[PDB]
Protein backbone atom coordinates (compact mmCIF):
# COMPACT_ATOMS: atom_id res chain seq x y z
CA UNK A 1 0.00 0.00 0.00
CA UNK A 2 1.07 3.42 -0.80
CA UNK A 3 -0.31 7.02 -0.38
CA UNK A 4 -0.03 10.56 -1.47
CA UNK A 5 2.65 12.21 -1.82
CA UNK A 6 2.96 14.39 1.13
CA UNK A 7 3.89 18.68 1.73
CA UNK A 8 6.12 18.59 4.09
CA UNK A 9 4.96 21.75 6.27
CA UNK A 10 8.56 22.27 7.90
CA UNK A 11 10.14 25.67 7.57
CA UNK A 12 14.06 25.85 8.52
CA UNK A 13 15.80 28.72 10.09
CA UNK A 14 17.22 29.85 6.22
CA UNK A 15 14.00 29.33 4.79
CA UNK A 16 12.51 32.18 7.85
CA UNK A 17 15.14 34.50 7.87
CA UNK A 18 14.77 34.65 3.40
CA UNK A 19 11.12 35.16 4.31
CA UNK A 20 11.70 37.67 6.92
CA UNK A 21 13.97 39.11 4.53
CA UNK A 22 11.60 40.03 1.87
CA UNK A 23 8.78 40.64 4.55
CA UNK A 24 11.30 43.54 6.02
CA UNK A 25 12.87 44.92 2.78
CA UNK A 26 9.76 45.30 0.97
CA UNK A 27 8.46 47.52 4.13
CA UNK A 28 11.78 49.36 4.13
CA UNK A 29 12.21 48.18 8.23
CA UNK A 30 15.13 47.47 9.55
CA UNK A 31 15.60 44.61 12.45
CA UNK A 32 17.23 44.40 15.26
CA UNK A 33 17.87 41.96 18.52
CA UNK A 34 18.99 41.29 21.62
CA UNK A 35 19.78 37.69 22.95
CA UNK A 36 20.08 36.79 26.85
CA UNK A 37 20.54 32.68 26.34
CA UNK A 38 21.12 32.11 22.73
CA UNK A 39 24.56 33.07 22.59
CA UNK A 40 24.40 34.74 19.19
CA UNK A 41 22.62 32.45 17.70
CA UNK A 42 19.86 34.22 16.19
CA UNK A 43 22.45 37.18 15.08
CA UNK A 44 24.13 34.42 12.97
CA UNK A 45 21.17 33.19 10.84
CA UNK A 46 20.29 36.57 10.47
CA UNK A 47 23.80 37.47 8.93
CA UNK A 48 23.75 34.59 6.92
CA UNK A 49 21.17 35.71 4.79
CA UNK A 50 22.01 37.00 1.43
CA UNK A 51 20.59 40.51 1.81
CA UNK A 52 21.47 41.17 5.75
CA UNK A 53 23.14 44.20 4.49
CA UNK A 54 19.51 45.49 3.66
CA UNK A 55 17.47 45.02 6.90
CA UNK A 56 19.66 43.84 9.62
CA UNK A 57 22.28 46.10 11.15
CA UNK A 58 22.57 45.82 15.49
CA UNK A 59 22.61 42.51 17.23
CA UNK A 60 23.41 42.06 21.33
CA UNK A 61 24.13 39.01 23.34
CA UNK A 62 24.53 40.48 26.75
CA UNK A 63 24.24 37.32 29.82
CA UNK A 64 24.28 39.58 33.10
CA UNK A 65 21.51 41.19 34.94
CA UNK A 66 24.15 43.93 35.67
CA UNK A 67 24.27 44.45 31.74
CA UNK A 68 20.82 44.08 31.13
CA UNK A 69 20.80 47.17 33.44
CA UNK A 70 23.44 49.51 32.45
CA UNK A 71 23.23 48.54 28.23
CA UNK A 72 19.40 47.95 27.94
CA UNK A 73 18.12 50.24 30.71
CA UNK A 74 16.38 47.43 31.61
CA UNK A 75 14.68 48.54 35.55
CA UNK A 76 16.62 47.04 38.51
CA UNK A 77 13.00 46.54 40.10
CA UNK A 78 11.60 44.87 37.21
CA UNK A 79 14.39 41.96 37.89
CA UNK A 80 13.77 41.94 41.34
CA UNK A 81 10.09 41.54 41.08
CA UNK A 82 10.09 38.97 37.95
CA UNK A 83 13.92 38.22 37.24
CA UNK A 84 15.10 38.59 33.67
CA UNK A 85 13.57 35.28 32.49
CA UNK A 86 10.06 37.25 32.06
CA UNK A 87 7.84 38.70 29.32
CA UNK A 88 8.53 42.19 32.02
CA UNK A 89 12.22 41.97 31.34
CA UNK A 90 12.23 40.92 27.36
CA UNK A 91 9.45 43.86 26.98
CA UNK A 92 12.42 46.23 28.30
CA UNK A 93 15.36 45.03 26.43
CA UNK A 94 13.59 44.82 23.01
CA UNK A 95 12.40 48.72 23.34
CA UNK A 96 15.86 49.69 24.39
CA UNK A 97 17.78 47.69 21.46
CA UNK A 98 15.36 48.84 18.94
CA UNK A 99 16.71 52.61 20.41
CA UNK A 100 19.81 51.84 20.21
CA UNK A 101 20.06 50.51 16.73
CA UNK A 102 17.54 53.04 15.82
CA UNK A 103 15.65 50.10 13.80
CA UNK A 104 12.07 49.34 13.31
CA UNK A 105 11.70 45.92 14.47
CA UNK A 106 13.24 43.88 17.09
CA UNK A 107 13.31 40.59 19.12
CA UNK A 108 14.25 39.98 22.83
CA UNK A 109 14.85 36.62 24.34
CA UNK A 110 15.96 36.05 27.48
CA UNK A 111 15.64 32.25 28.81
CA UNK A 112 17.26 29.48 30.81
CA UNK A 113 18.94 27.46 27.50
CA UNK A 114 20.33 24.44 30.44
CA UNK A 115 21.12 22.82 32.31
CA UNK A 116 20.91 25.17 35.03
CA UNK A 117 17.24 26.63 35.69
CA UNK A 118 16.46 29.95 37.30
CA UNK A 119 17.40 30.30 41.30
CA UNK A 120 14.29 30.98 41.93
CA UNK A 121 13.43 27.20 40.84
CA UNK A 122 12.17 28.16 37.29
CA UNK A 123 12.58 25.09 35.07
CA UNK A 124 15.65 24.68 32.48
CA UNK A 125 14.44 25.51 29.00
CA UNK A 126 12.10 28.23 29.49
CA UNK A 127 12.44 31.54 27.66
CA UNK A 128 10.27 34.59 27.07
CA UNK A 129 10.09 36.35 24.15
CA UNK A 130 9.41 39.73 23.00
CA UNK A 131 8.65 41.04 19.67
CA UNK A 132 8.36 45.25 19.57
CA UNK A 133 7.14 46.31 16.01
CA UNK A 134 7.30 49.83 15.21
CA UNK A 135 6.82 50.20 19.47
CA UNK A 136 3.76 47.68 19.75
CA UNK A 137 5.18 44.84 21.42
CA UNK A 138 3.83 41.22 22.06
CA UNK A 139 5.45 38.56 24.37
CA UNK A 140 5.11 35.06 25.23
CA UNK A 141 6.59 32.66 27.84
CA UNK A 142 7.67 28.94 26.15
CA UNK A 143 9.29 25.83 27.56
CA UNK A 144 11.27 23.89 25.24
CA UNK A 145 12.36 20.68 26.00
CA UNK A 146 16.11 18.53 25.65
CA UNK A 147 19.55 19.96 26.47
CA UNK A 148 21.06 23.29 26.34
CA UNK A 149 21.88 23.22 22.56
CA UNK A 150 18.32 22.04 21.35
CA UNK A 151 16.49 24.84 23.65
CA UNK A 152 19.09 27.35 21.99
CA UNK A 153 17.98 25.68 18.21
CA UNK A 154 14.15 25.76 18.86
CA UNK A 155 14.40 28.80 20.70
CA UNK A 156 16.00 30.56 17.66
CA UNK A 157 13.90 28.83 15.29
CA UNK A 158 10.27 30.19 17.18
CA UNK A 159 11.60 33.62 17.73
CA UNK A 160 12.00 34.31 13.66
CA UNK A 161 8.49 31.89 12.77
CA UNK A 162 6.78 34.48 15.20
CA UNK A 163 7.97 37.42 13.87
CA UNK A 164 7.66 36.10 10.10
CA UNK A 165 3.88 35.55 11.05
CA UNK A 166 3.39 39.08 12.62
CA UNK A 167 4.23 40.41 9.70
CA UNK A 168 2.61 38.68 7.14
CA UNK A 169 -1.04 39.95 6.10
CA UNK B 1 55.32 5.14 9.29
CA UNK B 2 55.51 6.78 13.24
CA UNK B 3 52.65 8.05 15.31
CA UNK B 4 52.81 11.69 13.85
CA UNK B 5 51.46 14.54 16.69
CA UNK B 6 48.99 16.70 15.30
CA UNK B 7 49.20 20.40 15.96
CA UNK B 8 45.80 21.66 15.21
CA UNK B 9 44.14 23.59 17.59
CA UNK B 10 40.35 23.65 16.97
CA UNK B 11 37.65 26.29 17.83
CA UNK B 12 36.37 24.60 20.76
CA UNK B 13 39.92 23.76 22.05
CA UNK B 14 40.93 27.61 21.98
CA UNK B 15 37.79 28.72 23.86
CA UNK B 16 38.64 26.34 26.45
CA UNK B 17 42.56 27.21 26.88
CA UNK B 18 40.87 30.89 26.91
CA UNK B 19 38.23 30.35 29.07
CA UNK B 20 41.02 28.32 31.52
CA UNK B 21 43.44 31.71 30.97
CA UNK B 22 40.97 34.52 31.47
CA UNK B 23 39.14 32.83 34.85
CA UNK B 24 42.64 32.29 36.62
CA UNK B 25 43.87 35.76 35.45
CA UNK B 26 40.23 36.89 36.83
CA UNK B 27 39.68 38.73 33.59
CA UNK B 28 36.65 38.97 31.73
CA UNK B 29 36.24 39.64 27.94
CA UNK B 30 34.07 41.25 25.54
CA UNK B 31 33.58 41.02 21.19
CA UNK B 32 32.79 43.61 18.57
CA UNK B 33 32.28 41.95 15.21
CA UNK B 34 31.43 43.78 12.01
CA UNK B 35 32.02 40.79 9.42
CA UNK B 36 32.02 37.80 11.28
CA UNK B 37 28.18 37.86 12.09
CA UNK B 38 28.35 36.77 15.90
CA UNK B 39 29.99 33.71 15.29
CA UNK B 40 32.53 34.63 17.61
CA UNK B 41 30.13 35.41 20.22
CA UNK B 42 28.52 31.92 19.65
CA UNK B 43 31.84 29.96 19.50
CA UNK B 44 32.82 31.95 23.38
CA UNK B 45 28.87 31.13 24.76
CA UNK B 46 29.53 27.32 23.76
CA UNK B 47 31.33 26.92 26.61
CA UNK B 48 29.88 25.17 29.78
CA UNK B 49 31.25 28.22 31.97
CA UNK B 50 30.87 31.33 29.82
CA UNK B 51 28.96 33.24 32.90
CA UNK B 52 32.30 33.32 34.41
CA UNK B 53 35.06 35.16 31.85
CA UNK B 54 31.89 36.35 28.72
CA UNK B 55 29.19 38.81 29.13
CA UNK B 56 28.43 40.91 26.33
CA UNK B 57 28.74 40.73 22.64
CA UNK B 58 28.22 43.12 20.23
CA UNK B 59 27.58 42.62 16.21
CA UNK B 60 27.54 45.72 14.21
CA UNK B 61 27.31 46.38 10.58
CA UNK B 62 26.83 50.15 9.73
CA UNK B 63 29.30 52.91 10.02
CA UNK B 64 26.20 54.86 11.33
CA UNK B 65 26.11 52.34 14.15
CA UNK B 66 29.77 52.10 14.88
CA UNK B 67 29.77 55.78 15.45
CA UNK B 68 26.93 56.05 17.79
CA UNK B 69 27.09 52.89 19.56
CA UNK B 70 30.76 52.42 19.84
CA UNK B 71 31.84 56.77 19.43
CA UNK B 72 33.89 55.71 15.90
CA UNK B 73 35.16 58.96 14.83
CA UNK B 74 33.71 59.74 11.39
CA UNK B 75 36.79 61.64 10.71
CA UNK B 76 38.40 57.60 11.40
CA UNK B 77 36.00 56.56 9.00
CA UNK B 78 36.37 59.06 6.79
CA UNK B 79 40.10 58.69 6.44
CA UNK B 80 41.10 54.94 6.80
CA UNK B 81 37.19 53.10 6.44
CA UNK B 82 35.89 50.73 8.47
CA UNK B 83 38.03 47.86 7.40
CA UNK B 84 41.11 49.24 9.26
CA UNK B 85 43.16 48.91 12.07
CA UNK B 86 42.07 52.08 13.50
CA UNK B 87 38.76 51.66 13.66
CA UNK B 88 39.43 48.65 15.09
CA UNK B 89 41.10 50.15 17.60
CA UNK B 90 38.27 52.49 18.49
CA UNK B 91 36.00 49.56 17.99
CA UNK B 92 37.75 47.54 20.32
CA UNK B 93 38.28 50.11 23.62
CA UNK B 94 34.69 50.99 23.14
CA UNK B 95 33.09 47.69 23.52
CA UNK B 96 35.17 47.41 26.52
CA UNK B 97 33.93 50.32 28.33
CA UNK B 98 30.08 49.12 27.32
CA UNK B 99 30.62 45.88 29.04
CA UNK B 100 32.82 46.79 31.47
CA UNK B 101 35.12 44.30 30.80
CA UNK B 102 38.84 43.62 31.06
CA UNK B 103 39.51 42.07 27.99
CA UNK B 104 37.76 42.91 24.13
CA UNK B 105 38.23 41.33 20.59
CA UNK B 106 37.16 43.70 17.22
CA UNK B 107 37.12 42.64 13.86
CA UNK B 108 36.32 44.33 11.23
CA UNK B 109 36.25 43.17 7.28
CA UNK B 110 34.94 41.98 3.99
CA UNK B 111 34.03 38.67 4.82
CA UNK B 112 32.87 38.67 0.62
CA UNK B 113 32.13 37.70 -1.71
CA UNK B 114 32.38 41.22 -2.48
CA UNK B 115 35.41 43.74 -0.97
CA UNK B 116 35.57 47.00 -0.37
CA UNK B 117 34.50 49.42 -2.44
CA UNK B 118 37.76 51.56 -2.42
CA UNK B 119 39.51 48.62 -3.97
CA UNK B 120 40.69 46.41 -0.61
CA UNK B 121 40.36 42.76 -1.09
CA UNK B 122 37.12 40.23 -0.25
CA UNK B 123 38.60 38.54 2.68
CA UNK B 124 40.99 41.33 3.92
CA UNK B 125 39.69 41.37 7.95
CA UNK B 126 41.03 44.07 10.84
CA UNK B 127 41.67 42.73 14.14
CA UNK B 128 41.80 44.43 17.67
CA UNK B 129 42.54 42.94 20.76
CA UNK B 130 42.57 44.93 23.74
CA UNK B 131 44.12 44.03 27.24
CA UNK B 132 43.49 46.34 29.88
CA UNK B 133 44.03 49.42 27.43
CA UNK B 134 46.84 48.11 25.41
CA UNK B 135 45.73 47.46 21.92
CA UNK B 136 47.34 45.88 19.68
CA UNK B 137 46.16 45.25 15.90
CA UNK B 138 46.92 42.84 12.88
CA UNK B 139 45.08 42.74 9.58
CA UNK B 140 44.78 39.71 7.62
CA UNK B 141 43.81 38.47 4.18
CA UNK B 142 41.46 34.94 4.19
CA UNK B 143 40.81 32.84 1.01
CA UNK B 144 37.77 31.38 0.29
CA UNK B 145 33.96 32.67 0.67
CA UNK B 146 32.19 34.82 3.26
CA UNK B 147 31.74 31.87 5.32
CA UNK B 148 35.05 30.39 4.72
CA UNK B 149 36.55 33.88 5.82
CA UNK B 150 34.51 33.72 8.89
CA UNK B 151 35.43 30.53 9.91
CA UNK B 152 39.30 31.64 9.64
CA UNK B 153 38.97 34.92 10.71
CA UNK B 154 36.78 33.58 14.10
CA UNK B 155 39.66 31.08 14.42
CA UNK B 156 42.54 33.62 14.14
CA UNK B 157 40.81 36.43 16.67
CA UNK B 158 41.04 33.31 19.53
CA UNK B 159 44.05 31.73 18.73
CA UNK B 160 46.20 35.26 18.81
CA UNK B 161 44.51 36.23 22.03
CA UNK B 162 45.20 32.69 23.70
CA UNK B 163 49.28 33.20 22.73
CA UNK B 164 49.14 36.98 24.06
CA UNK B 165 47.69 35.55 26.87
CA UNK B 166 50.03 32.77 27.38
Amino acid sequence: MMSNLYHDNTITVAELTKKLASRLIDAGLRLTTAESCTGGKLSVALCAEENTADFYDVGLVVFSDSAKERILGVSPETLARFTAVSEQTVTEMAASIRDIAQADVSIAISGYAGPEGGEDGTAAGTVCFAWNIGGKTETSRVLFSGDCQDVVEKAVHYSLAELVTKLSG
